[PDB]
């Protein structure tokens, strides 16, 4: 990939930005741009390509075979009891979080037992992230 | 990929923006642009392509064979009991959250037992994310 | 990859930006730009390519065979009990967080038992991240 950008506030090719309480006076601005972009990208020129898979089983004897793909999750436990007991008392809770297995982004690609792949594969994340703000 | 951008506030090719309480006077702005973009992208030129899969089973004996794909989840347990007991007391809760297995974006592509693939695959995420904000 | 940039605030090719309480007077700005970009990227020129897979089982005897892919999670336990006991007392909680297995970005590509791959694979992450902010 090409030209992958995170810009926090402002993007220009040419900028003349005049901001705050300023005097901007008698200004002559002249601009003469030639800006051409030529892309030959992710391009393929092939006579033959072959993706061949063969399984042969002859006079074989097969017992108790297990094939298990990735991210097998077995007998996982989360135990998060919360207890408040009060007498003659005050609780003030502000912005209190209990957070279990919270996800923002999950991107999964070609997650398999078996893969035969030819060509291009791509993942991009661009992000402003804030979990907690309070005040 | 090409030209993948995250811009926080403003994007322009040429910008003459004037913001606040400013004086802009007698200004002469002149602009002459040539800006051409030429794209030959993800182009394919192929004479032959073959995706062959063959399974042959002769006088074989097969018993107890298990093929399990990815992300298999078994007997997972979440226990999150919340208990509040109060007498002659005061509870003030503001912005209190209990969050279990919360997802924003889940993208899954080519998640399989077996795969034969030729070409292009792509995942893009662009995001402004705030989980909690309070005051 | 090419031209992957993280810019915290402002991006320009040319900038004439005027900020705060300034006097900008009689300025003559003249600009002549020639800026052409030529990209021949991720380009392929091949006569033959072969992805061949063959499995042959003869007069063989197979028993108790287990094949397990990556990220296998078994009997994981999270125990996070929170207990507050109060009598004749005051509790003030501000911005209190309990966070268990919280994920932002999860990018997974080609996670497999077996893989045959030809070509390009790419992962890009650009991020402004704040977990907690409070006052």
């Amino acid at each position: 990939s090409i030209d992958v950008k995170y810009i926090g506030v402002k993007s220009a090719y040419v900028s003349y930005d005049v901001q705050k309480r300023t005097i901007y006076l008698n200004i002559t601005n002249t601009l003469n741009i030639t800006n051409n972009n030529y892309y030959s990208v992710e391009v393929e020129n092939i006579t033959a390509q072959v993706q061949f898979s063969k399984t042969v089983i002859g006079k074989a004897r097969l017992n108790n075979i297990t094939i298990i793909g990735p991210l097998d999750m077995k007998q996982i436990d989360y135990t998060v009891p919360t207890v408040i007991a009060e007498e003659m008392s005050y609780m003030y809770d502000f912005c209190t979080l209990i957070s279990i297995k919270v996800h923002n982004i999950v991107l999964m690609m070609q997650v398999t037992v078996t893969t035969t792949y030819f060509g291009h594969s791509e993942q991009i994340s661009q992000e402003r992230y804030q979990y907690v703000d309070c005040g």
